[PDB]
């Protein structure tokens, strides 16, 4: 069904919080990471882990938690205390069940946004609503990290974009049964939820701190490709004997932006030579069931050609509400990242800066006007 949720969107509802006991000493570490780290008992831990095997992890919720879970003990093995004292080789015990588990899942064997925010929260009261003060993480890095507030707000941001995914189906359907105002309202309709996702947007900022992201939690995010840290990759022992790499790039890796790209016939799939590679590549990052929603949105009739075809100014001003929404997002996004990487880093990315500066021009160059 593209796994793809009516109130929570792209996000994993209801998440499991509970492996069975057979997998304790995983769970043990995993929740543990701020005091094993801080101790520096973390790595000899990992590495006095037996072999326990992923037959016991019986359905999907179920895998989603152990890959959250061996994600987060992968990230804090190879980066340690975050000051480059380094772990190159994942040790046979985490890196066998960890990369099967991926396979089984067919994401990479590294933490990405689908586990540390669309799988990794909670309802503190399951009867009060999907507000950041009803809610939780299952799994933070260090004290102070701020890992709370970057995935919580994420994963809001996701919820909020449900709204406008769930009337996608609608779009489609007008278009083919010739429904000029079914379409119109629709397109209002999403407009209006990307633009009350904007706002929720700005809750980053009442819980995230630029010092804490750029200087602690950015640090158990970052992968090991183009990593002068883990130049070749990393070696997972006993699955590949070479080292591989895989970016570790969790907030690029919603699918939310490209969701509405690709439903706007806005062309980032193909197209700049380094802009399109990042955003293809991202795809990779990715669970299957969402790559492939995006994939049969780009197979779908152009609503950007059906909007054109029409000489009708109404649907051209719905058509260009979308546009706007993803541009507003976009450029409030630009404002963030030079908040939260761009000052810090001075204080010790006009690549990084380039390549959003691209996509939102490219998506401000959709507008229809006419
Ligand atoms: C909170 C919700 C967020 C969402 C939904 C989101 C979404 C995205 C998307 C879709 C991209 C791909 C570029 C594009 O499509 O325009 C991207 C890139 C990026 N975002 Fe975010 N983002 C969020 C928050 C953040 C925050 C708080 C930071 C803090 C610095 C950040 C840092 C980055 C970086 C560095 C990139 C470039 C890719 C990379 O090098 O990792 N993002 N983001
Ligand atoms: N801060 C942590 C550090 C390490 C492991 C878990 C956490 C949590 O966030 C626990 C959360 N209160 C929960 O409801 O599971």
């Amino acid at each position: 069904a593209y796994h793809i949720d009516e109130e929570v969107g792209f996000a994993l509802p209801n998440p499991q919080e509970n492996l069975p006991d057979f997998y304790n000493d995983w769970m043990f570490i995993a929740k543990h990471l701020p005091d094993l780290i801080e101790s520096g008992q973390l790595r000899e831990r990992v590495e006095k882990l037996n072999m326990l095997s992923i037959d016991h992890l019986t359905d999907h919720k179920s895998q989603r938690l152990a890959r959250l879970v061996l994600g987060c003990i992968t990230m804090a093995y190879v980066w340690g205390k975050g000051h480059g004292d380094v772990r190159k080789v994942l040790p046979r015990n985490i890196a066998v069940p960890y990369c099967q588990l991926s396979a089984a899942l067919e994401l990479p064997p590294i933490l990405v946004y689908a586990d540390c925010v669309l799988a990794n929260w909670k309802k503190k009261d399951p009867n009060k609503p999907l507000t950041y003060e009803n809610m939780d993480v299952l799994f933070s890095f260090r004290d102070g990290d701020c890992s709370k507030g970057f995935f919580l707000v994420s994963l809001l941001v996701e919820i909020a974009a449900a709204s406008a995914i769930k009337v996608i189906p609608t779009v489609f359907k007008a278009m083919q049964m010739q429904e000029r105002d079914t379409l119109l309202k629709a397109l209002l309709e999403i407009a209006s939820c990307l633009e009350k996702a904007l706002q929720v947007f700005h809750q980053i900022h009442d819980h995230v701190n630029p010092k804490a992201f750029f200087s602690v939690l950015r640090i158990y995010l970052s992968g090991w490709k183009g990593n002068p840290q883990l130049s070749d990759g990393l070696v997972y022992e006993g699955f590949w004997e070479d080292p591989k790499e895989f970016a570790g790039g969790s907030a690029g890796q919603s699918s939310v932006f490209q969701c509405f790209d690709v439903l706007l016939g806005i062309q980032q799939t193909a197209g700049g030579g380094h802009a399109a590679q990042f955003l293809q590549d991202m795809r990779r990052y990715m669970p299957p069931a969402h790559r492939n929603f995006l994939c049969s949105l780009e197979s779908n009739p152009s609503v950007r050609e059906f909007v054109l075809s029409k000489g009708d100014a109404g649907l051209r001003e719905a058509y260009d509400a979308c546009v706007k929404a993803l541009v507003s997002l976009r450029s409030y996004h630009l404002q963030i990242v030079t908040k939260y990487i761009l000052i810090p880093a001075s204080q010790q990315g006009t690549d990084l800066m380039n390549f959003l500066k691209t996509v939102r021009s490219t998506t401000e160059k959709s507008l229809l006007k006419e």
